DNA sequence: CCACCCCAA
DNA sequence: CCACCCCAA
DNA sequence: CCACCCCAA
DNA sequence: CCACCCCAA
């Protein structure tokens, strides 16, 4: 064994150009992972109670109460964009390609090393590192996805985005059924509202164990653990955005009058009065045919309650939203159309030569315009009879429930069997790749965290742990937890992710928005005199498309 | 009207009326319940 | 001797 | 001699 | 040598 | 088990 290599390193991005604008994208990410000895070799059940934040009777979205069980097992997640590509590759797929497709996935672990630490208390004292060539590593595959699913992208507990940079798995943990009650309360709400931790419903007690449910492969130094090739059965992702609303659909009016001189100030007037125009409307009252009135085939996107913090048996939680932009990013509401927010640090973006424990983030703002400006709507009477009168129109400005800050926009849900929609684009790096699917008879149309949602089972989680190294004293009949040899192990991980996508043709006349290097970009994609690295976020879908 | 739209089988004492075998094409029912909300989904925080 | 409001899965 | 914004159902 | 919470795509 | 800045003389 312990004499020779087990694998090879490959962090290459291969572009296999096929026939009919079809390409083969096989991304390989061979990172060297380090891992320490688990604190406890015992499973824990821990309750988090931050009922010191949920008492101010102002703060209710700061509820951090949950019940989780810790596992001595250390997980490994590679479900991210930043791990599979660099700023150079992405630009290619984004500028050159139209739509992308996910294919294969196979993980491989090699060149396992396990070293023991000897603390020679002499003066300094000093530390002597050695090799326990008989030591082991405990590998586990949940090939039968028997266990919960913890995508470690959500909390930037992924793998390093810089290959030449050694990374670390994430200590595994999952949810245990915690029951609670918490009633809202503003600054004024007198007395203590209501908030408690019931405990646990004996029905919903799922206590998992990797040792019991999943085999463990005891690797040494001269052993290689490799997966297979995982074929993916999920829907394509489109590298295109829709810029069409409801006012940019169909046959525009006929302009009986056109300018005769230049300037975007000289407007071509139709030349007919609104209550004598031909065409179709979805009204039986009026005779006014307007760009706002006319009947359009359907509705793009929807309008839902914003900052609508619902709640159930586990506690309050915000209401998701799958909306593009809508309104020039100078007129948002980065809320209404729920724009993601990403917080990472040092190992998944951010300047490597930084300091402190303060993340950096960005509020990714797509290109697609299905989103809304809930500050330019209105609900009026069936009689129309405008110019509408106050008592005959409920606007954004007009409070609802007597309170100021509130709206009908805030409480509004316009989602009809006529709602048209586009899935959540990739958010690279940071962003997630693929995400399991709910086991509910009825399933969400699309997820908000990943462009891909697998239709069948997805790759099984790779759980990586260190095997207990024991001393000459060990009494299994002791209250305390024995004393083991301070062991750690570093191993090389490799990845092969396969994507298949199409090439974009030109059909307009006007060039399309591409990705480039400005005089303001340059030093965003290059190391610094000290070796300061960081990966910036960049828009995915930047290329027009027709919605109708 | 049943008389008009559906035949009627006039049974006596020594007659047996039997159907056929009706095959069903409907979705399964699950003898399992979900106890997960929105607060019991994903990778919980790391407890330092 | 039960199939998608008739004869007629 | 009309197929999913090109050649090209 | 990863398929739909076991053996077992 | 080195070929013309990728897969791939």
């Amino acid at each position: 064994g312990v004499g020779i290599s087990t694998g090879t390193f490959n962090n290459q991005t291969e572009f296999k150009f096929l026939e009919n604008g079809w390409v083969y994208i096989t991304a390989n990410s061979s990172r060297l992972v380090h891992l320490n000895m688990p604190e406890s070799e015992n499973y824990r059940r821990v309750v988090v109670n931050n009922m010191d934040k949920t008492a101010v009777n102002g703060n209710m979205a700061l509820d951090d109460i949950h019940a989780e069980i810790v596992t001595p097992w250390s997980l490994v997640d590679a479900n991210a964009w930043g791990v599979w590509f660099n700023p150079g590759d992405w630009q290619l797929i984004v500028n050159t390609m139209s739509e992308l497709h996910l294919v294969s996935f196979e993980q491989e672990i090699f060149n396992v090393v396990l070293k023991t630490v000897s603390e020679s208390a002499t003066q300094p004292p000093t530390k002597v590192y050695n090799n326990d060539l008989t030591a082991s590593l405990m590998v586990a595959l949940d090939s039968n996805n028997t266990m919960p699913f913890t995508p470690a992208a959500m909390r930037s507990e992924t793998l390093g985005f810089y290959p030449w940079k050694p990374t670390i798995p994430t200590p595994w943990r999952y949810y245990f059924q915690w029951d609670r009650t918490l009633i809202p309360s503003h600054t004024g709400t007198s007395g203590t509202p209501t908030n408690i931790y019931h405990g646990t419903d004996p029905d919903d007690v799922q206590f998992y164990t990797i040792e019991n449910s999943v085999p463990v492969h005891l690797l040494r130094t001269g052993d290689e653990f490799a997966t297979g090739t995982f074929f993916f059965d999920c829907k394509p992702c489109r590298l295109t955005h829709t810029w069409q609303t409801n006012r940019a659909l169909g046959l525009p009016p006929f302009l009986n009058s056109l300018p005769q001189s230049e300037g975007d100030t000289n407007f071509g007037d139709i030349g007919v009065q609104q209550d004598k125009r031909r065409g179709v409307t979805q009204m039986g009252n009026t005779n006014y045919i307007t760009e706002a009135t006319i009947m359009r085939p359907a509705e793009v996107g929807y309008s839902a309650p914003y900052y609508s913090f619902e709640a159930s048996t586990q506690g309050p939680f915000k209401t998701p939203i799958a909306a593009g932009r809508g309104g020039a990013q100078t007129d948002e509401n980065q809320a209404a159309d729920g724009n993601p927010r990403y917080a990472f640090g040092r190992q998944h973006g951010q300047k490597t030569t930084t300091t402190g424990e303060t993340p950096e983030r960005f509020t990714y703002i797509a290109h697609q315009d299905t989103g809304r400006y809930p500050e330019g709507d209105w609900i009026q009477n069936i009689n129309f009879n405008l110019p509408v009168t106050n008592d005959n129109v409920l606007l954004p400005t007009d409070p609802i429930g007597g309170k100021t800050g509130i709206n009908y926009t805030n409480i509004f849900n316009t989602y009809g069997p006529l709602t048209a929609l586009n899935n959540v684009p990739p958010v690279y790096p940071n962003g997630q790749i693929w995400d399991k699917e709910f086991d509910t008879d009825l399933k969400p149309r699309l997820h908000v965290n990943a462009p891909f949602v697998c239709q069948n089972n997805c790759p099984g989680q790779l759980f990586v742990k260190v095997a207990p190294n024991l001393t000459n004293q060990y009494d299994p009949d002791a209250s305390a937890n024995m004393s083991r040899i301070v062991t750690y192990s570093d191993f090389w991980w490799k990845g092969k992710l396969v994507f298949k996508a199409k090439l974009r043709a030109s059909h307009t006349w006007n060039p399309i928005q591409q990705m480039s290097i400005n005089v303001d970009n340059q030093f965003n994609y290059v190391p610094s005199n000290i070796g300061g690295m960081k990966i910036v976020y960049e828009k995915s879908q930047l290329a027009p498309r027709k919605l109708y």
